[PDB]
């Protein structure tokens, strides 16, 4: 009943952990398949066209099981007797089910495991998912990439993104895939691989996990509660630090265009009472105009012409309690000194001809710093220590990580088809080690959009990457909510988004209303930060008018008022890996409706948030689970059920539990 | 000569007349078998088809045995394993024939690799509307609505998908066929009616996927493309000669009743237009939907909408004007034919045992079950009684592509196999009604759907519904590869709606497009117009004097050329050499001609390069090495790329000086 039971039946066998039956094999219903495929992968500016051609897929119907020193060895073939094509070790290790896999045949480069399932089972995770929190009913390729603009082939924006740039994407695309899912049966499954995989949840009777290698091993672990499960899952993958205290001082203002403009906007905003934690100037190292809009010069050193006197102003701003954040990514532009330095030292990834591999990022080309080369890794970390940390940055956006082409040649001589998905975590580790080795862990925060297994430790803060500046479900304001939920279930519990979104293309322009609604949601997350977007002049900004400025100021005061509670949530995330933004089922397991909600979240245990994610709304339907709730703005009391509440601009549908030990604090929001 | 099977060290090679076709080694196996679980969703003739392949087994090991003059080949996954596929390879007629037998009932997926070269081109697979040379892509073969737009990059396609799930893609067609022709001068035919997918993406082999183990395949070589198409029509069959009356000029598409027919006829005759007949698709009744002006699907003269038609038909015949109607293989629920069929049990059923009702778009119809011989004879009698005896000289025989995969048929064969068979069965109904009435060569019907065997049963193809636009994938141009592809697999009579059909998603037919389309139509077996789905949104042939005069002129071009066109139609009947021919069919040595699909040879002696783009005054044309004469100017040209003026009324058309018809073609200078 406890631990790993392998029951041998006449048909075949069953593997169970703590009585939860996970793996079921019979001759008639086999659980494992192996085969061969020849894939075509075309990259274009971070977008991947991936087609497989499967030449063989073989059902391993016949199993021989041997009981051994606590462990089981199972040999599998296509025919009764038959040569062994796959060999399993099934064991309990550190209280988990562990299944190790060993193949004989070098031709085998395709693997499929079926895990038993029910009609009603729901599945969550697979990294940051932007369209579907509950993944049941679809299949999810797991390949880090540009997530897509629009992400739904039915919309005009997606269509145009495909037509013009091959960039529309689809429901499964993400910067942060992960071969790890959580089941409503209260276990998680992890496949240890960095190869392409595709988790297929279309079949009622089983989930099928495809991998483009035979994975070294899988881990399963069960739990009694979702709270316990996520604690165990962060036990495996790791836990994020507490955010620096200064984050709680208010909004990180996204401002570009030089020192003078930053100073003037900081003063204008402070005067209107906005609470500011810091200013984030992504163009500190230099701007770069393309047809896409205002981008950046990818050379990670202060640009004295564009940002005069930044060295002095940073310290000046610090003495007024205003921190400074910059920008870096793992690539270096050909025009810059860092590219030149790297090339001379041999720190860049190579092509088959033995020269620098140059990647198209969109009207400019850059080298890839080869993080498989430990010397190059140390070099890039010194670049961070010297040009960012010592220069007095309190943080930065650590962008990208998803653009490794499958035809690069790396120092470690491992195939790029296997290194591609590993890159985000390697990129994270670089940031983590630079910060840690400088003794700034807990004081400097960087934020990343890309990920893979293990950023649970190495990434100090996620953001949702580039959303469209619109109200679409698949790439607008709403898409952030499943993004936070999904990422929390697999152990990344600190999440935020660009206030206003980023991507202005194909006729999408950011409206005033959208910016305000986005600030409303942002105040009920770990960090409020704004972004000018790709085309600042085409998007409404926070200083676009007095009403907007005052709206953001008000929401900044909401966040700061809640700071003590949010801190407690961030400390719980650090201690037990319980995410800041939680799915409703995590606290209402017995409520069937909560397993399919993805546009509401619990902000800690005691607050329910249901952001207005549609245009031109004055009221909003909310589902409340059975508890005693208080609408934060009105003080009106509600028990469980669907309710409509008024939600004018500035008054997001947010509720707190009357039983909260924080009720005194939440009551202060009536008067703001 | 004939079939040599060489046994090599690691496998075998099968050759026919020295063309090596099949190559099997343990390392490079040619046959794979497996299991799949498919999902097929139908919506108004559009099919979403996804496969889930659970097994695919490489049959690496072959044991070859002699016999009669046949060779028996047993194939397995392991050396001396259980035999999973068994072949008989033999010469029959003068063809390579490969018969296949499986043991295991679980096997429902089959893949044959046939050896290929880097530079090989492949043609056919039925009527292909986007790609004549299919090399470099894969082609599902499942009869369906062909798509509106047919290219995901265009606005029209995008909207067709968003609103109606109807955009389709490059491979969609009403007339797929599991038959291709290789530039190595052989054709390959897979005898199946199951879903198939011919994959030409690999340099070293073509892969033919079938969702069953096919009974057999046939290969045949030839020395020339002319001989190849003769042999291929030798297998599948040959079309009759068209009726003499077709060559009297344009078949006018007119709707809206007897009086409107008379008024249009008078206006057009007075402007000197040569008219062969009138085609009134609403003779049995109209039906308005949100789609536009459609039809009431009950195949009997509608006395209210077409008063006195019985008398006018004979009157028009005395003025040398024939009459054409419309039928399809479905019956509308509101009509008497539906009621009759239901009572007699002639309709296809659902799993609950009742009439299967198919959504055709805002209306529902029953499917006449041609697997029921009694129902077949019944529908043929309906044609004899209501159409032939009523005095129709022809008709559009529409549709054939909408058999749902969950229908239940009298013969109790799975609809996944009967779906692709339906077009040919539908054709056979038309053929037998006409043949049994002794009217073959006097009555002509035209169809858009097809499968293996309409080479005999379909008297005339048309390209179906094109968009009323200039797009390559669904506009005027799309017709040309459609005719070429169809000719290579033995359907040598092809035409299109003059003006196209589909007005949707902002597409409206312009004057210019109608004129350019008439220009191409004059250099095809039949000139016929169509009002389109929304007649008031499309420019018509009587839209203005310039247009009427343009069509009159083009009608005179066609009639002047009638003797030549007749000869072409006679050659198609005798030897199966198609009326519209790829340039490589007469210039085998010219490498550029194997990739041209927007030009054709109209018989041996005329090259046509239709202007298929808007607002053009001139057009670049590729001419192979010969002595050519621009039809309109008399200017002479030898081989190469050349630009010629092509104002409206003056399509880029050339004839060979050497032609025994040069006297006739000279008359076009003055017309
Ligand atoms: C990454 C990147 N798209 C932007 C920088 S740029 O230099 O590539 O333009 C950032 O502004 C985005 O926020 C981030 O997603
Ligand atoms: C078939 C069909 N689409 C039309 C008739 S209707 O009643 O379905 O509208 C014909 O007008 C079309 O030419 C033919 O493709
Ligand atoms: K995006
Ligand atoms: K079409």
């Amino acid at each position: 009943t406890k631990g790993v039971n392998v029951e041998i039946l006449q048909d075949g066998f069953e593997v169970a952990l703590n009585g939860v039956v996970l793996l079921q094999h019979t001759i008639q219903k086999p659980m494992l398949f192996v085969g061969h495929g020849e894939e075509t992968i075309e990259m274009y500016r971070g977008n991947f066209d991936i087609k497989d051609y499967v030449t063989e897929r073989t059902a391993l119907r016949y199993a021989n099981v041997e009981e051994m020193e606590g462990a089981y060895k199972i040999d599998l073939s296509n025919l009764k007797n038959g040569d062994t094509m796959l060999s399993l070790i099934v064991k309990e290790e550190e209280n988990r089910l562990k299944v190790e896999y060993q193949k004989n045949d070098a031709n085998i480069n395709r693997f499929w495991l079926r895990v038993a399932a029910d009609k009603q089972e729901k599945v969550y995770g697979c990294g940051e998912q932007l369209s579907h929190f509950n993944m049941r009913g679809k299949n999810f390729p797991l390949w880090t990439s540009e997530p897509g603009v629009g992400r739904n082939k039915q919309t005009y924006v997606t269509w145009q993104a495909d037509v013009v740039d091959k960039a529309g994407g689809d429901y499964y695309n993400t910067n942060f895939p992960q071969p790890t899912y959580v089941s409503s049966k209260k276990y998680y499954c992890h496949v240890e691989t960095t190869a392409y995989a595709d988790f297929d949840f279309r079949n009622e009777a089983f989930h099928e996990l495809q991998v483009w290698e035979v994975p070294k091993y899988m881990l399963f672990e069960t739990a009694d509660t979702y709270l316990e499960l996520v604690e165990k899952i962060t036990g495996l993958f790791g836990r994020q630090p507490e955010l620096p205290e200064w984050v709680y001082n208010g909004v990180v203002l996204g401002i570009q265009g030089g020192t003078d403009v930053v100073e003037q906007k900081l003063e204008k905003v402070l005067a209107k009472g906005m609470k500011v934690s810091g200013v984030w100037c992504q163009d500190w190292q230099g701007k770069r105009i393309t047809s896409f809009g205002k981008r950046l010069m990818w050379n990670w050193k202060w640009n004295e012409s564009e940002y005069p006197e930044l060295d002095k102003k940073i310290a000046e701003w610090k003495e007024n309690d205003i921190r400074f954040l910059g920008y870096i990514n793992p690539y270096v532009a050909i025009e810059g000194d860092l590219y030149k330095e790297a090339e001379d030292k041999g720190y860049l990834a190579l092509n088959t001809e033995g020269n620098t591999y140059l990647v198209d990022f969109g009207e400019f080309y850059c080298g890839v710093v080869d993080f498989t080369n430990e010397e190059a890794t140390e070099w890039y970390k010194q670049v961070i220590k010297e040009n960012m940390i010592d220069f007095g940055l309190d943080g930065w956006m650590a962008d990208f990580g998803e653009y490794l082409p499958t035809d690069v040649v790396l120092k470690n001589r491992i195939d790029a088809k296997i290194m591609h998905n590993a890159w985000p975590t390697m990129w994270a580790k670089v940031n983590y080690e630079a910060v840690s080795e400088a003794g700034k862990l807990g004081e400097i925060v960087y934020f990343m959009r890309a990920g893979y297994t293990g950023i649970q430790k190495y990434c100090t803060l996620l953001w949702g990457g580039d959303q469209s500046v619109d109200w679409s479900l698949d790439d607008g304001l709403a898409s952030v909510i499943p993004a936070a939920l999904s990422s929390g279930m697999i152990g990344c519990g600190l999440h935020h988004s660009d206030i206003g979104g980023y991507t202005s293309l194909h006729g999408n322009k950011r409206s005033k209303e959208l910016l305000m609604r986005w600030a409303e949601m942002g105040a009920f997350t770990p960090m409020m930060r704004t972004h000018e977007g790709n085309r600042p002049d085409d998007c409404f900004q926070f200083d676009g008018d007095e009403e907007t400025l005052e709206h953001l100021a008000r929401m900044s005061n909401v966040y700061v008022t809640m700071a003590p509670y949010i801190k407690s949530l961030v400390e719980e995330n650090a201690r037990r890996g319980i995410p800041v933004q939680r799915p409703l089922f995590m606290h209402y397991e017995e409520d069937e409706k909560t397993y399919d909600i993805q546009y509401q979240y619990l902000f800690g245990e005691d607050v329910l948030v249901a952001p207005v994610h549609q245009e031109n709304q004055t009221e909003w339907e909310v589902y409340l689970p059975e508890d005693q709730w208080v609408h934060v703005w009105s003080g009106e009391a509600y028990t469980g059920g669907s309710v409509t509440v008024q939600a004018p601009l500035g008054y997001p549908p947010v509720f707190y539990r009357k039983k909260s030990i924080w009720s005194e604090l939440f009551s202060k929001l009536i008067h703001i």
